[PDB]
């Protein structure tokens, strides 16, 4: 089971049109944050290493684990002072990582994964990414891959109809990003359109939240209690 990071920052405070103050990650979700409830799962799921890359009220976040730790985990924290983008704060927490692959998570997105199966499809790749499967991707960003599940391009929200959600979950070998050129850029945008090795999808049904979503943010809140 690889380490873990989970990108907290850059994930502004808006929710539609309006701006909030509270990190999206520490929206109370029934009588806990967001960020806890996706850690909890997390242990669970047997993760033995939290990596949390905070940006935006990096100490708030902290101050609160402090107080209570939903989970045993190692945790380890760190603060970017300045925006790296999504690709510039994986870039930078592959210091941390000594394994060669480890998982990247959105700090907004709550999904039941199977990560030991997760894990598994990704063994012939050095880039993996999740996929779930759905009625209606209108909502959410999509994916596009052919029939050996060779991601072919991220496609942006609008869309609608029956596919595969981009959950921006990713297992991914170090040695790509490691070196970018760049220290700030965004992993989506930037890095995987100029990104040549091979790079796959696991597709699965998982139950998927995205909290910058009205509906999945009352969903989640009913959910939970």
């Amino acid at each position: 089971m690889y380490d873990v990071v989970i990108l907290a920052g850059g994930l502004g405070t808006r929710l539609k049109s309006v701006s909030g103050d509270i990190p999206k990650p520490m929206v109370d979700i029934s009588g806990k944050p967001f960020l806890y409830r996706l850690m909890e799962y997390l242990e669970d799921q047997g993760v033995q290493r939290i990596i949390l890359s905070l940006s935006y009220k990096a100490d708030y976040i902290i101050d609160s684990l402090i107080k209570d730790n939903p989970v045993n985990s190692k945790v380890d924290f760190i603060i970017e002072n300045e925006p790296l983008g999504t690709g510039g704060a994986i870039k930078n927490a592959c210091k941390y990582i000594e394994a060669s692959k480890f998982i990247v998570i959105n700090g907004d997105t709550y999904c039941e994964l199977d990560y030991k199966k997760f894990i598994e499809s990704s063994l012939d790749s050095d880039l993996q990414i999740s996929g779930v499967e759905v009625d209606d991707v209108c909502r959410y960003g999509s994916l596009d891959i052919d029939h050996d599940f060779h991601v072919n391009s991220i496609v942006e929200k609008g869309h609608q109809g029956t596919g595969i959600i981009n959950s921006g979950t990713y297992i991914l070998s170090k040695k790509i990003i490691e070196d970018y050129p760049h220290d700030k850029f965004s992993f989506e945008l930037d890095f995987l359109p100029k990104f040549t090795g091979v790079f796959k999808a696991f597709v699965t049904k998982a139950y998927f939240i995205d909290i910058g979503i009205p509906e999945d943010y009352y969903k989640a809140c009913e959910k939970f209690k």
